[PDB]
C-alpha cells in the first residue's frame, strides 16, 4: 500500500509552489539585511538543552522539542536562535570586532499547532545606545514595506522594560523575580487580568505590588511615564531618542509607544518592540529588544551590549494573503529548446549549451514528443521563448525562434 | 563559569567568515539549478523513520540519526532527501505535471566524523530516456566549472547497474539479493576483495557467482561490456547514447566509463555516476543515478521514472581549498555614513535613508566615536565609500564623500 504522504506532525512541506512563496519572503529578509549591512551566519539546529535552561517559566523553554541521544546527551531542536548567537559570540571573544551586525533565517522548533517555523533573526552586538534598536526597528519596517505593506497596514509598538524594573525594585521585590514577572505580564493582553494577577500572587508578589504594575502597563503615553518615573529616568531619554531617530530616518508613521509591550523572553533588559497589523486580526508579526546581560549570564568576562529581533515566516504570510500581496508567481525559464525529432537532439544540446553559456535559463525537451506538445510544455513551464531545432534551418546555421509572451535566426544571434 | 562555546558533537558553526564560503557554494548550486530550469522545493528535516527502512544493509540507513518523540512516534533527522522527494511526488499524484525538475539544498544527518552536511539534490521526474542522466551529469559539471574547476581537476565516472543485474539474474540469484549485492560491491574499492567476497558469501551467493561479478566490475571499456552482454543489451545503447549526448553539450572531457561504479544505495536501477578529483586525493564529490522503481515501492499505482544526484558541501570545499579556489572574500558594504558628532545623527539618518532607498548597502556609525575611528571602522567593514555628515556641509545641502578603494557633494548627487 501507500507510504504516508503527509509530512510529520506540525511540519510543512514546500513543493515548488509553496517554495516560491517562501523564497519571495526570504529574498526580502536577505535583501533587507544587505541593505542594512548585516552579515549572514548559521549554527546547528541541534543544540545542547542546557543552552535553553533559563528557569523563568518561558513559553519558549516550556515547549522545547528536546530529546536524549543514544550517548545520553541532552539536546534540543532549537526553539530560538539567540542562545546560539551568544554561543558563537562567546566563542570568538576579543577576536570578534565590534560592533557586529549578524543575521540568519533559522528554522526553529517547538513541541506541544505548528511545530516548526522559519525566523529571520537580526542582531546588533557591541552597541550601548538606542541607535541599535532604531536600526533594527527600521530594518523590520523596511522588510514589511519591501513586501508591499504600508504604515496603514502595520506598525511597531515600542516600550522599555526599565520602567517596570523600577516599579519591581521600588516595591521591594528582589530582581530575580523580574524576568518571571515580565513573562507573566506578557500574557496580560491574551489571558484575563484575574489570571495574570493570580500568577503574580503565586510568585509571592503582594496585592499592592501587582496594582502598581497594572497601572504602569496602562499608561498611554511617554509624558505619562515621565510624570510617573521622571523625565530623566533612563527609559524616558532612551525612548525619546529612539522616536526622534526613527522619525529622522523617515519611518515615524510606523512606530508608536505602548506601555503594555514587554515580550515573553527573560533576557530583555531595555527597549522592547513588536510588529502588529493595524486591523487587530493577527498575532505579533515580529518581536525583539535589548538584552545587555545575556552574555554575562553565559560567562562573558566583560558585559556585551546586544539587541535584536525575530520575525517569523507564518503570521506575515497570512497578513500578506489577506492583503492580496502574495499572488502566485509561476515558474519561468527564458528558453525552451525543442528538437524537431530525436535526430536533432545532439544539435539541440549544442544550442542548449550556447544559451546557458550566455547566462540564460533554458530547458531542453528531454522526452520524445511532437513539436506541438513541446510548445504546450514550453507554455506550461512559463518559457519566454521557444527555440526549435529543425534539420532544414540547421543546415543554414540557424534555428527557429518564437516569442511566447517562428523566425529563423543564426546561432550566434540567439544570445 | 562559561557555557559550552563548542557546537554539538559532529556539527558545524557558520560564523560570518565560514558562512560566506557556504553562500559562495550555495549560490552556485542555486545559479546552476536556475540555468538548468530546476524548481526549488523543501521538506521537513524531521521525517518518519519508516520512510528509510529499506532492509538492504545500506550505510545511509545503518547510520540513521533517529529518535522517539514523547508521543512514541519513530522519527529521524533525514539521512538523505530522495525519500522526502518521493513522498512529495506521491502526494501530488496526477496533479503533478511531468516531466518535473526539482532541486533542494537540505542539511542531512547521520549518527555514528561529521554528523551533518548540506547536500545539493537535483532530480528529474517522469523521463524514461538517458537525456535525464545527461542533463544531471552536465548540471554537476556546470556547478564545478562555475566554482573554478576544470576537466583537468575533476571528472564524472559513469556506469549502468543493468549490466550487473544481468549477471545476478543469469547466475540464478533471485533479484531480491540484487540491492544488497550492489551495496556490498559498492565497498569493493574501499575494503579488500576478500572482505567483499566474504560479505557476498554470507548472502548465500556461490563462488562462481561472485567471480562473475568481479570480472564485469573490472571491464575497462564499453566495447568490453558489449562483448560480454551484447551491443544491444539495454545498458550498452543507453551508455552510448549518454556519452554521445554529453559530448554534444560540450562536456565530453568531463565524463568517462567506469564499470566499478555502482553506488551504495538500494534504489538505483540504471545509469549511476559519481564525481571525483583526478589526483585521487578525495572521496566522491557527488553521486547519483536512475531509480525507476522507488515510487512503485512506495505504493505508486503507475511506475514513475526518476533520476538524480546529491552533491555534498564538504568534499568539494576541501578540493576547492587544495586548488586555491576559496580565497577569503571579505564582507563589503557600499557606504558608511559617519555623523560628525551626535548632533548630526538625525541628518545622517536622513542620508542613510536616501542611500538605501537607491538600492545601496549602507551602514551608519551606531556608536559615539571620533571621525578617524569611524573611518577605520569603514575600512574594516570593507566600505567602498565613506559619507561624512558635518554641520558646515549640511547647511550647504551637502555631505563630504570619500572613496576608500573628501569632496563635498549635494545630497541628490549621492545616488
Ligand atoms: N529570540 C527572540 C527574538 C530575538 C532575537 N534577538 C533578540 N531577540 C524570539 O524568538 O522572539
Ligand atoms: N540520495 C542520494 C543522491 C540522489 C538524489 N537523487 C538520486 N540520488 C545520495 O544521498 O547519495
Ligand atoms: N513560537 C514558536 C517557537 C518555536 C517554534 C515554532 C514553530 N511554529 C510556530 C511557532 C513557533
Ligand atoms: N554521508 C552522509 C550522510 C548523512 C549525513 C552526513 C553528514 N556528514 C557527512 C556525511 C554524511
Amino acid at each position: 500500500n501507500m507510504v504516508e504522504t503527509e509530512p510529520v506532525q506540525g511540519c510543512r512541506d514546500f513543493p515548488p509552489e509553496a517554495m516560491r512563496c517562501r523564497r519571495h519572503l526570504f529574498d526580502v529578509f536577505h535583501a533587507t539585511a544587505k541593505t542594512f549591512g548585516f552579515e549572514e551566519y548559521d549554527a546547528p539546529v541541534l543544540e545542547s538543552e542546557e543552552l535553553y535552561i533559563r528557569k523563568a517559566g518561558e513559553e519558549i523553554t516550556e515547549q522545547m522539542f528536546n530529546f536524549i541521544t543514544k550517548g545520553g546527551h541532552r539536546v534540543a531542536l532549537r526553539p530560538e536562535m539567540t542562545p546560539s548567537l551568544a554561543r558563537l559570540l562567546l566563542g570568538k571573544g576579543r577576536s570578534l570586532l565590534l560592533p557586529a551586525k549578524w543575521y540568519s533565517i533559522p528554522q526553529c522548533w517547538r513541541y506541544e499547532r505548528r511545530r516548526e517555523h522559519y525566523q529571520w533573526n537580526m542582531d546588533i552586538v557591541g552597541v550601548k545606545s538606542v541607535s541599535a534598536e532604531v536600526e533594527l526597528v527600521c530594518a523590520a519596517c523596511w522588510a514589511m514595506r519591501s513586501l508591499g505593506l504600508s504604515s496603514k497596514d502595520v506598525g511597531i509598538k515600542v516600550n522599555s522594560r526599565k520602567v517596570l524594573q523600577t516599579v519591581v525594585e521600588q516595591a521591594g521585590v528582589t530582581s530575580d523575580k523580574f524576568a518571571p514577572v515580565c513573562v507573566i505580564v506578557d500574557k496580560m493582553e491574551k489571558i484575563p487580568r484575574e489570571e495574570v494577577e493570580a500568577q503574580l500572587a503565586v510568585l509571592g508578589l503582594e496585592p499592592t505590588v501587582v496594582d502598581a504594575i497594572t497601572t504602569t502597563l496602562s499608561l498611554k503615553s511617554i509624558d505619562e511615564i515621565a510624570q510617573r518615573v521622571g523625565e530623566e529616568h533612563e527609559a524616558v531619554k532612551e525612548l525619546r531618542q529612539f522616536f526622534e531617530q526613527v522619525e529622522a530616518y523617515g519611518y515615524g508613521d510606523w512606530v508608536l509607544f505602548d506601555a503594555s509591550v514587554v515580550r515573553g523572553l527573560a533576557y530583555y533588559t531595555g527597549i522592547v518592540f513588536e510588529g502588529f497589523d493595524r486591523e487587530g486580526k493577527f498575532r505579533a508579526l515580529c518581536g525583539g529588544g535589548r538584552y545587555d546581560n545575556l552574555l554575562t549570564t553565559y560567562g562573558s568576562p566583560t558585559p556585551i551590549p546586544c539587541a535584536g529581533f525575530g520575525f517569523g515566516d507564518c503570521v506575515i504570510v497570512e497578513l500578506l494573503q489577506e492583503k492580496r500581496l502574495l499572488p502566485d508567481i509561476p515558474h519561468v525559464v527564458d528558453d525552451v529548446v525543442i528538437p524537431f525529432d530525436e535526430s536533432m537532439r545532439p544539435h539541440a544540446l549544442a544550442v542548449l549549451r550556447r544559451l546557458r553559456d550566455a547566462g540564460r535559463s533554458a530547458d531542453i525537451i528531454l522526452d520524445k514528443k511532437k513539436v506541438v506538445q513541446a510548445f504546450n510544455y514550453a507554455d506550461r513551464v512559463g518559457a519566454v521563448r521557444a527555440v526549435l531545432v529543425a534539420p532544414e534551418e540547421w543546415e543554414r546555421g540557424e534555428v527557429q525562434v518564437k516569442m511566447l509572451r517562428g523566425f529563423a535566426v543564426p546561432l550566434d544571434r540567439l544570445v
